[PDB]
């Protein structure tokens, strides 16, 4: 009842650098977030605290959930909101889909509730559950640190347009880190100065060793990058795969190929 809508974005990462291994085991990053006109659709509605989607994402394994479950815990107020989730972003192909989701909702669910938590807050919960999702909170450009969670919004001087090629392999993310060689390790300083260069624009700068990674994990990435290349165009990867993006747009060859291999082609324009 009183259905409302939200939209939740995806992104790319354009170039991403891991610096360190934490305490936590988990990984230190510098990337450059760049929100993306792909969306999934999201149903709210008044009734049972429910998250569902349309491809069978199990209900405690969904990060909307363990959000809600957590905002309930946190704030003790009970939640009576049904979510539908509409998946277009496809899971594992390295477009935060979950963060994203995860972070839309809660804010909206927030600002229902009459506002009982402060940005610093809102952040700080969604963060705890996904490092990807405090991103979407903003939006637009930004320079991702630590896990990605302290965020730095930027302005940068890429336009034009952007195509995703999404294999049909999920890239685990897990997997990807555990491959990766203390020697694929970089420091910040390298890292912040090829940053820099792609916000002004130099998009050649790109560069992912999770990439470099997932392909050797997942042959099919590697596939599509090499596919990429065939077309005369720089491949580049996002997060730790799945999907590989170039700077142009897609022709009739690259569709054909892609409908005949199952693999999505996102067109965008920024
Ligand atoms: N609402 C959700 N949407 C997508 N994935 C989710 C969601 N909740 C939990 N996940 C988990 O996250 C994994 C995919 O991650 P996702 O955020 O979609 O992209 P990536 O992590 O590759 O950037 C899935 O295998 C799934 O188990
Ligand atoms: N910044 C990061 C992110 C993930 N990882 C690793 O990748 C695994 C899976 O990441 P994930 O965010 O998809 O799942 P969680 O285990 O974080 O719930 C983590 O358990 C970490 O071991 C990391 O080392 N550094
Ligand atoms: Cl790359």
């Amino acid at each position: 009842s009183h259905m409302i809508k939200v939209l939740s974005p995806a992104k790319i990462n354009l170039g991403l650098w891991v610096l360190g291994r934490l305490p936590s085991g988990y990984h230190e990053i510098l990337t450059l977030y760049q929100e993306i006109p792909f969306y999934d659709e999201i149903y709210i509605r008044e009734g049972v605290l429910r998250v569902e989607t349309n491809i069978g994402i199990p209900q405690e394994e969904n990060l909307v959930y363990k959000g809600l479950r957590e905002f309930e815990r946190i704030t003790g107020i009970e939640i009576n909101y049904s979510i539908f989730i509409q998946k277009n972003i496809p899971p594992g192909a390295g477009l935060g889909g979950g963060s994203s989701n995860l972070a839309v909702v809660l804010k909206k669910v927030n600002e229902l509730l009459g506002s009982p938590l402060s940005e610093e807050e809102l952040r700080e919960l969604v963060g705890s559950i996904s490092a990807d999702a405090p991103f979407f909170l903003l939006g637009k450009s930004a320079i991702g640190r630590g896990k990605g969670e302290v965020l730095e919004p930027v302005e940068t001087e890429i336009s034009g347009k952007i195509t995703l090629v999404i294999p049909q392999v999920s890239s685990s993310t897990g997997r990807v880190y555990s491959s990766l060689r203390e020697e694929h390790f970089v420091t910040p300083e390298y890292a912040e100065e090829k940053i820099q260069r792609i916000i002004s624009g130099e998009v050649e700068e790109i560069e992912n060793v999770l990439g470099d990674i997932a392909r050797e994990l997942y042959p099919e990435i590697n596939e599509v990058y090499r596919f990429v290349e065939y077309l005369g165009f720089k491949p580049f990867v996002s997060g730790s795969g799945s999907t590989v993006y170039f700077f142009g747009g897609a022709s009739e060859e690259l569709k054909k190929a892609a409908k005949m291999r199952g693999w999505k082609v996102v067109e965008l324009e920024l």
